[PDB]
């Protein structure tokens, strides 16, 4: 089943975050070398997932953070009709997540001429 479909059923956001954690757990040990992975946007707000990322980049890593302007990243997600009414504002999510991304990141890259 799909990700938005998981959000609707008994799973919700509760089970979805542990669905990520178990895949990340499995990927880190099994697919340990020779891959490049795009993680979820909110992987970083599961406490146990942060421990895995931090533990990974403390002994070799690497874990790359990509962060465009905080205005332009917002308008990409605001321009997306799939978004429940009364759900979290993107400003407050990005600002709460920012310190966790840094903590969980080994490397950093932003385009010098965006
Ligand atoms: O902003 C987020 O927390 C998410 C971003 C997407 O990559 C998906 O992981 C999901 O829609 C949640």
């Amino acid at each position: 089943m799909t990700i938005p479909e998981i959000i609707r059923g008994e799973r919700g956001w509760e089970g979805f975050r542990q669905a990520e954690l178990e895949l990340l757990q499995d990927v880190i040990k099994n697919q340990s070398k020779g891959y490049i992975f795009s993680c979820g946007g909110g992987i970083v707000e599961t406490e146990a997932a942060r421990k895995l990322l931090i533990d990974y980049h403390k002994n070799g890593g690497p874990v790359l953070l990509v962060h465009r302007d905080t205005d332009q990243v917002v308008e990409y997600l605001m321009r997306d009709k799939t978004r429940p009414a009364y759900s979290e504002n993107i400003r407050e999510v990005y600002e709460r997540r920012k310190p966790w991304f840094y903590e969980c990141s080994n490397l950093q890259y932003h385009s010098p001429h965006e």
